[PDB]
């Protein structure tokens, strides 16, 4: 039971951790996209007078 | 001058405030994604032995 | 056995939704600060000519 | 006034992307901490039998 208890424990931890990483780096992606939608949004304002 | 400085220092601050809001719920919208995400990962996980 | 590993995934997932809830709500706080940042160090360089 | 206009335009853009960048690492920051959240709940709730 120990055993189990023990790998079903590290189990979760491992998965836990592999979706910190893919979740902190779909934030960086968005970050990126939401920092080309600053540049063509200023862009497109700067151009209209 | 001032006119100008003056409407185009709060057109900054509008355009600002409006990025502010489409970030946060893009931002939202992900960690909904993500918990989906989430949740198929472990239900497939449990599904396996 | 069954019994062990159906509660310890159960477990899991209840640990996960629990840091999923306490982290968007950390981040919805964070992006409140953030606002208020950029608002102060706007008004600051405004205020500057 | 274009002189203006031009100056206050890239003004906002180079305010909005110091603003991008500290709140980048100001997320990072955050994700590492709740990191850190994560393994000591986990551990905490371990140890508990």
């Amino acid at each position: 039971a120990e055993a189990q208890r023990s790998q079903l424990t590290s189990e979760c931890e491992k998965l836990m951790r592999f979706l910190d990483q893919e979740e902190r780096a779909a934030f960086s992606r968005l970050e990126d996209e939401e920092m080309r939608l600053e540049k063509r949004l200023l862009d497109n304002i700067a151009a209209l007078e």
